[PDB]
């Protein structure tokens, strides 16, 4: 059995490699979660087949309870894995299985360096600094749905001000902190990405929320605990780490 294995573009997990090398099949892609799945089928001992997912979505469900993306992929028996960065949430575990996280991740603030600003407490009790996050993202969900007495003071900071504080995408949102006085709310994973390659940029505070990012399998896959077990194993033997500043490290 050859395992189908749906992902998404997403840098730099996953890539398409810069080259018009004759590469086929899984060799058109490169990233971590390119690296990982290739440790993970020489550990478990399986070969695969890569493939995007076609909606590129991750995966939410509509009224009808209708799922869509990479979660629907496995719903669906159309993949086997989805090896991406896929949150382990509450409502994908009742239609799908997922490993433990191979990486652990949560909401933080990126903003320029220099300054005195420390936390998120540094921003609420304040205005002279706008802070905001992209519009309809996980993120800005946080914000709007937190009963967090500090985070309930930022979301009805960042919606009173929706039309300049809510920015369209990250790009956007990291112009907008090199070009203002501003601060971007965003997951930890992109602001480590972005502050190695931008030395004006820089992370404040710490995570604000917490989650993990698992590999995903339909209800009942044998492949799960397997899967769990592999990605010890790398944790523990450094390999993760080796794989995460592979990508991550920038100049
Ligand atoms: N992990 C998410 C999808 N995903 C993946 C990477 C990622 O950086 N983000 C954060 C993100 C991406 C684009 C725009 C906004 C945001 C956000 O942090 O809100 C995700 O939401 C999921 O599983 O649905
Ligand atoms: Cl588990």
């Amino acid at each position: 059995r050859t395992l189908i294995v749906t992902t998404i573009l997403e840098e730099p997990y996953v890539m398409y490699r810069k080259s018009d090398k004759p590469l086929y099949g899984n060799d058109r892609f490169e990233g971590y979660c390119l690296d990982l799945l290739k440790e993970l089928s020489n550990i478990l001992g399986f070969l695969y087949d890569v493939k995007l997912v076609p909606d590129g979505k991750y995966g939410a469900q509509n009224d009808k309870g209708e799922w869509n993306g990479m979660v629907k992929e496995l719903i669906d028996h159309r993949a086997d894995l989805a090896v991406a960065p896929l949150t382990i949430t509450y409502v994908r575990e009742k239609v799908i299985d997922f490993s433990k996280p191979f990486m652990t991740l949560g909401i933080s603030i990126l903003y320029r360096k220099g300054t005195p600003i420390d936390s998120a407490d540094d921003l609420a009790k304040q205005t002279k600094i706008e802070y905001g996050a992209v519009r309809d993202g996980s993120t800005m969900t946080f914000f709007k749905k937190s009963k967090i007495s500090t985070y309930e003071k930022m979301w009805a900071f960042m919606s009173s001000r929706q039309q300049s504080a809510l920015v369209k995408n990250s790009d956007e949102g990291i112009q907008r902190v090199l070009t203002t006085d501003y601060a971007l709310l965003m997951e930890s994973t992109s602001i480590e990405y972005v502050t190695q390659r931008n030395c004006n940029l820089t992370q404040i505070g710490g995570l604000i929320d917490s989650k993990g990012y698992g590999v995903g399998t339909p209800i009942g896959s044998p492949y799960r605990d397997k899967i769990t077990i592999a990605i010890l194993q790398l944790q523990e033997e450094g390999k993760l780490h080796m794989m995460k500043e592979k990508w991550w490290r920038g100049n």
